[PDB]
């Protein structure tokens, strides 16, 4: 079917962090757009934090970064940055979590996916999109109508 793409809500996985900070630091800052943050994504960059080889530490480092990032932002309350759970709640503070996911990732996606009978009362909105370079995640996504980007690309696009 033909979507209309207006994008919203986006989503990031956790290579996202790890690669491209600094990028979703400059979307989140704009305004424009609603950074939702599957919870297993956090979970993910933890165990990445808490861990070695060489290349470990230095992603352990960019992961350790990354929740800096995100719990310094969730502290302030931050209006344009949302974290979702497994069951589709919206956490507004990641604080004291406990504590391969692409289905949990889709399914936060999805979650921002309002379809109701009476839509089709024609064009299938959607103003979420996810954010990966995961060529199996971005396969499917493709395959459940979720807008998908890497994230360099959408930052071109959105030109902020």
């Amino acid at each position: 079917m033909e979507l209309e793409i207006r994008p919203l809500f986006l989503v990031p996985d956790t290579n996202g962090f790890i690669d491209h900070l600094a990028s979703l630091a400059r979307l989140l800052e704009s305004r424009k757009y609603i950074l939702v943050v599957p919870l297993i994504v956090i979970n993910e960059l933890d165990g990445l934090a808490k861990g070695a080889g060489g290349y470990a530490r230095v992603v352990q480092e960019k992961a350790r970064k990354s929740i800096e990032f995100l719990e310094q932002r969730f502290e302030s309350r931050d209006s344009c940055l949302r974290a979702l759970t497994s069951r589709g709640n919206e956490l507004e503070s990641i604080a004291f979590r406990s504590e391969n996911n692409d289905d949990l990732i889709l399914s936060c996606c999805l979650h921002y996916c309002k379809d109701k009978a009476k839509d089709f009362m024609i064009r299938l909105l959607r103003e979420v999109v996810l954010l990966t370079d995961d060529r199996n995640l971005r396969v499917k996504a493709l395959t459940r109508n979720v807008p998908v980007r890497d994230i360099p690309a959408f930052l071109t696009w959105a030109q902020v």
